[PDB]
């Protein structure tokens, strides 16, 4: 297995990154389409990197999709289904606050999740900046699973939050709150081993740059989850 990481930027900023784990017979493939990825770029890197120990874990959650009227009742409709999680509804409530007024403090998103104290409402990361991103997942045979779950009528990026989302309940994230910080993107979910992964739509107005992650997790836990998010590497079989 080889581990493809790209990131690139445009005038200082990043404008698209992917990263898939595949074996040597599919480097090339994998590499073509990141090299591709971005439309316009000033700077990309991709790093190459082989697998030292690796986990495949077979994914298992329950998609379900909601639709609602405004951001409102589908920002407390996402509140609702964190609390069937066991977050108190004011922690809950306190994750979408913060996304939507902007994650990082010092202004706009951050590339990476809020960790966010179940208990407390409290960040336990100690980058608001740039936040804790979670990286080496991907699908064990993406080819099979895009066309699958696009056939079903889910979108690429939804491709990418399942894996993404599902890495993050295996190392020991409770539940998750995301959303697109994509101005015309607004389905976003929620997502628990209990309530499963949770599409909501309108979870923001159509032009609204700001989105982004909320991790939910024990503190009493919080080294081993971060240890996990940015350092196992876990393929994910349908």
């Amino acid at each position: 297995l080889f581990s493809v990481r790209m990131r690139a930027q445009k005038n200082g900023k990043h404008v698209s990154g992917a990263e898939r784990i595949v074996k040597k017979e599919e480097l090339e493939t994998a590499v073509k389409e990141l090299l591709n990825r971005p439309k316009e770029f000033d700077f990309m890197n991709v790093k190459v990197e082989k697998v030292k120990d690796f986990e495949v874990v077979k994914f298992n959650l329950k998609i379900s999709t909601y639709s609602f009227k405004s951001p409102e009742e589908a920002r407390e409709f996402a509140v609702k289904k964190l609390t069937q999680e066991g977050i108190k509804e004011e922690v809950a409530k306190k994750a979408v606050e913060i996304l939507s007024k902007g994650a990082n403090p010092k202004g706009g998103n951050m590339r990476g999740a809020v960790l966010m104290d179940i208990e407390t409402g409290e960040r336990l990361e100690e980058d608001k900046e740039r936040g804790v991103r979670t990286i080496h997942f991907d699908w064990k045979d993406r080819k099979k699973v895009t066309e699958k779950l696009l056939k079903e009528g889910y979108t690429l990026r939804t491709v990418d939050a399942l894996a993404l989302t599902f890495k993050n309940l295996f190392c020991g994230v409770v539940a998750e709150l995301c959303w697109s910080d994509d101005p015309d993107y607004v389905t976003g979910y929620v997502s628990g081993k209990e309530i499963g992964y949770v599409r909501i739509t309108p979870l923001k107005e159509k032009g609204d740059p700001l989105g982004g992650r909320v991790y939910f997790v024990s503190r009493k836990e919080l080294s081993e989850i971060i240890e996990c998010l940015t350092q196992k590497v876990v393929l994910i079989e349908l």
